[PDB]
């Protein structure tokens, strides 16, 4: 039961800093991508520092695909919030794009080619999960 | 004692790494050795599946440790072992002779034959500390 050595991260994940990262298998709407990470006892990507940003941009340099992050905005009236209920801080980046009240279930942000964008949560895209590294 | 270093992908008995630059087969092999690794070697259908998963989101060609001098030589990995019969089927330029031989790479889930002289990204692998 108590770990013989215990790896920082599970197999197929990527270890960097105090975190483990897992790249989605395919395209799913935001709500589902969220369910996928929660089921693994993790969460959607939350960039909380420059090092995280550097790592992700590099780990996603090989792709042109959109990767959902755990950031959403119910509608224009509301603010951009991460999954843990905390606000979006300025310094890191800006989410360009539309926040439409016609969108069925709010607006969600994704990362693609280094820049962050806004989109109808209902659409499908790849995602990135994250958990603290086992140390 | 961590299985693999940061940025590597721990899967089964090994660690895996996507290269930072696009080079010819020779230079790519040099780069993997420099990292105490070798070019990717697929020992089964499970290896291949894991690879495609990791490369799903990319349309780039990734060199692997498979090659031969010309169509008269069979496909062999760097270590000398042959290509297992039922793993995959190498497509593309399989009937040509290149001064620097024909090398293989994975792109879009499929394996192709190409002039070793050409550029491509690569996948390096090494044993994990278990």
């Amino acid at each position: 039961r108590v770990a013989n050595c215990s790896a920082p991260c599970p197999q197929d994940w990527i270890w960097h800093g105090e975190n483990c990262y897992l790249f989605s298998s395919g395209s799913f709407n935001w709500e589902k991508s969220q369910e996928k990470c929660l089921s693994l006892d993790a969460k959607l990507l939350k960039i909380n520092s420059t090092a995280d940003l550097d790592f992700i941009q590099q780990a996603i340099s090989y792709s042109s695909f959109p990767f959902w992050m755990g950031l959403s905005r119910r509608n224009p009236s509301y603010p951009w919030l991460w999954e843990d209920g905390s606000p979006l801080m300025p310094h890191l980046f800006r989410v360009r794009g539309a926040v439409s009240q016609t969108y069925p279930s709010g607006t969600c942000a994704y990362i693609q080619r280094g820049a962050v964008y806004a989109e109808n949560c209902i659409l499908a895209a790849f995602s990135i999960c994250q958990k603290k590294a086992n140390l």
